[PDB]
DNA sequence: GAGACCGGTAGC
DNA sequence: GCTACCGGTCTC
């Protein structure tokens, strides 16, 4: 799966949750997102890369996908 | 203490 | 060869 928009990056942006199944951290989640291009992105350094200078991450949540002022 | 980040591998 | 997945440290 369930790739949901999302709206606090540019158009064509989806935000992804994964539950850990196995092992002992099962029950914890680790956050995806993916570019238009669909490019899979786990990290917001990754996506600072990716977008440059389009969109400042500063105040931007990587486990929520929302803008924190 | 919590979680972001990413390395290494098991499974394809 | 690729990659999803969980472990583990680093940063706060």
């Amino acid at each position: 799966g369930k790739r949901m928009d999302c709206p606090a990056l540019p158009p064509g942006w989806k935000k992804e949750e994964v539950i850990r199944k196995s092992g002992l951290s099962a029950g914890k989640s680790d956050v995806y997102y993916f570019s238009p291009s669909g490019k899979k992105f786990r990290s917001k350094p990754q996506l600072a890369r990716y977008l440059g200078n389009t969109v400042d991450l500063s105040s931007f949540d990587f486990r929520t996908g929302k803008m924190m002022p």
